[PDB]
């Protein structure tokens, strides 16, 4: 038969071809020998400093296959716009080594990007993104008004609207623009005496590093962050997101009265802030993107993974349930009432939210879209699978091909 | 070379070593990762009309001897000297050879060792293997196989075990067991092409009513086996109902789950896998355990296209199966869980819930870790079906590839 990857899924029976994984120009961790597609950062796509310019005969390749991608999608392929633009290019990297972009290309080449993402099972959304050029910001001081921008039009006052805010690409020999912050919105996590964590584990490191740049630490379990901006060769200057700009929701439950005096709560808008963001061979250092939550986010990895806020056992004490023996479910029934808790309260403040029941339901469906547009979709399984209750989703029964294309969200190494 | 494995609760970290010893093929490349997937494009396992490459078999049979050697401390001995020069001369002469049943033993042991998709295997030692290759009839397969599942069901006291029948030969039929597992519940095609009992199995129950079973109307009848010997067409025979075991489900606090008259077998019993040991194949090697309660109250009993009871128990469970935000479906999966636990304690038959069986399998990477330098694992099938980040392995980078002595898929014959 066809000789492309069949992908089968065992609960509709049904087969496909992926035939657009051949499209992929960048290999990932795996070998015939042995499969790494479990790793969470196998040293592939890892966009590690690469100081001097870039070989201009490779940057030109990946230029030349970007702009081929902006005018298939614009429908002129093999026009006189198309062969152009791409004089346009080759001549302005031939003297200055690099190249730009146009406004509309930056656009098609953020949503392709959040398009290819293997890891995001939201992306039937993809066609649908906010973008907010920003190339022109010239100061770390700047890039705090565009962000501050950025969370107010993203969070909308609870209607969600996804976006990514674009800042200078990295320049030969120059610094780059970055934010230190892993997301835009993070809690404290502060180092212990007795060598625990209050607030968030998962943020130690940039909340010592806050301090160490002169911010006044508090000592709360959900104290917010400040933003570490980082312009060109300077230093990174210190930000404090004004709290009315955060909004954050108190988490109850719908029936246990008592979840609300647990005090947990959780901030509405999911920003990544640290990732790459590469196009055409060009690299974004800086580009902020923000969607809304799956429910599974919050209630399951955040606030009960063993390494974060650990409120398993205490959730599940409250319950009455017998902590002291696995055969008892305590875990799973605990973790069951901490997702619907989330949920319920993202509804009632009317913040945007979705669970990953309906979520996987509707990624479903972008596979099915995809298919037929491209002929197929790079996806990964560990990733698109939810959390808890994974066989009750579809995603579970649906084999999926892992592969990277280009525009693509890279991972870049911590400036400090 | 040499692949960085990191766990993401505790920040260790370790090296595979063992992928090295890889001398097989997976799916993937480094361009795209098929890892997801369950069955293998090309890495089947092809007819056997003709002999295998002398040269090829001969390899994979010295390291084999090799490695059975080493295993009882005996390398560059003189049996194991001996042994090679047995296994050289068999094989120029025949284009074949075979397996010492302490071999044998040692193989089998391993291929288990060596099954990524495996969560139990910390139990790995502790195999009882029945040598089944003086094996003639297909009515011999059903004896055999009649003894294995006495003794691995054991009262309720579940051990675990393998039969193996004989090994495959050149230009000559398999001994083959059609049934995936030596217990399913018939699959009854009936109406709208709805289905009465389990959907995975309407094919093997339709194959057997076509060779003269009389078929029930239940949703729980345990089939019959098809045992096929050498170039014969499979006979059929029943499984005296005292022999396989039961358990009726019922809730701990729900009064009416009873009611739903669910039950399941206590013997998890593969069947139509092969066993590869040094180059020698074993097309019929039926091997058992006992069950990860997961197995059975969350894919077998919650999978749309399984049983798929979840809307039922919801309904009863008085769940709002209006909206998914409600978390009607997870509810219900953890009480049908809790269920499937509570009933297997009470009829006291052997059961290892999945928190319980993964921190035995964290134990079992670190046992191998320091004993191979490495241990081959799909995250795919290690993390259970339901709170997956809820247990440790989720939060374990593995790394996965194919070691031989093996257990590996094979075609259907029929
Ligand atoms: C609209 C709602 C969206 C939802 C519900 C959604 C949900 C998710 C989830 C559940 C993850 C994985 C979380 C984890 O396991 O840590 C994820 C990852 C990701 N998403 Fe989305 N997403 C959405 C919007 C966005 C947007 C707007 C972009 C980009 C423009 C995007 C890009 C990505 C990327 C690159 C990853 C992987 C990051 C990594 O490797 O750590 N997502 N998404
Ligand atoms: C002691 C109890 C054992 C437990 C609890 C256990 C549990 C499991 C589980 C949960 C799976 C995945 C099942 C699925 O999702 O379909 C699995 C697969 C497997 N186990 Fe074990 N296991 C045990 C004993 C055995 C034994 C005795 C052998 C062989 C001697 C064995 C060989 C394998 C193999 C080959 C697979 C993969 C089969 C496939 O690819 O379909 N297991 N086991
Ligand atoms: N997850 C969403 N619902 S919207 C996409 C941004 C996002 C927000 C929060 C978490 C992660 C997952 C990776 S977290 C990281 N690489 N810093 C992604
Ligand atoms: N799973 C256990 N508890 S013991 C191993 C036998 C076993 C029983 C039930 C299911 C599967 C996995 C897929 S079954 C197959 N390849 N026909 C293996
Ligand atoms: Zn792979």
């Amino acid at each position: 038969g066809p000789k492309f990857p069949r992908v089968k899924n065992w609960e509709l029976g049904s087969i496909t071809y992926d035939t657009l994984c051949a499209q992929s120009q960048q290999d990932g961790p795996c070998t015939p020998r042995r499969c790494l597609g479990s790793l969470v950062l196998p040293r592939k796509l890892q966009t590690r400093p690469s100081p001097g310019p870039p070989p201009a005969e490779q940057l030109l390749s990946q230029a030349r296959d970007f702009i081929n991608q902006y005018y298939s999608s614009i429908k002129r392929s093999g026009s006189q716009a198309h062969e152009e633009r791409l004089q346009e290019v080759e001549a302005e990297v031939a003297s200055t080594g690099t190249y730009h972009l146009r406004e509309s290309e930056l656009v098609f080449g953020a949503k392709q990007a959040w398009r290819n993402a293997p890891r995001c099972v939201g992306r039937i959304q993809w066609g649908k993104l906010q973008v907010f050029d920003a190339r022109d910001c010239s100061s770390a001081q700047e890039m705090f008004t565009y962000i501050c921008n950025h969370i107010k039009y993203a969070t909308n006052r609870g209607n969600l609207r996804s976006a990514i805010t674009v800042f200078p690409q990295r320049a030969p020999g120059r610094g780059d623009f970055r934010i230190w912050n892993s997301q835009l919105v993070r809690y404290a996590g502060y180092r212990q005496q007795d060598g625990s964590v209050r607030g968030d584990p998962a943020n130690v490191e940039i909340t010592e590093l806050c301090i160490q740049h002169g911010w006044t630490p508090g000592n709360g379990r959900f104290d917010v962050l400040p933003l570490l901006l980082q312009a060109p060769d300077e230093a990174p200057e210190l930000f404090v997101l004004p709290p009315e700009l955060v909004l954050e929701v108190p988490l109850e439950h719908p029936t246990l009265e008592w979840f609300a005096a647990l005090g947990l709560r959780w901030y509405a808008l999911p920003a990544v802030s640290n990732m790459l963001l590469e196009i055409g061979g060009l690299e974004f250092s800086a580009a902020p993107f923000s969607g809304w939550y799956m429910s599974t986010e919050i209630g399951t990895r955040n606030l009960c993974d063993p390494h974060r806020y650990n409120i398993l056992e205490d959730v599940a004490v409250c319950m009455d349930l017998d902590t002291r023996t696995t055969s008892s479910l305590w875990k799973d029934k605990a973790a069951v009432e901490i997702n619907l808790a989330v949920l319920h309260s993202f509804q009632l403040a009317k913040v945007t939210i979705v669970d990953h029941h309906a979520a996987t339901v509707s990624f479903m469906k972008h596979l099915d879209n995809e298919q037929k547009a491209r002929g197929g979709c790079p996806a990964d399984w560990a990733w698109i699978v939810p959390p808890i209750s994974g066989s009750l989703t579809p995603v579970f029964h649906q084999e999926m091909v892992n592969y990277i294309l280009s525009p693509a969200f890279r991972y870049q190494p911590d400036p400090w």
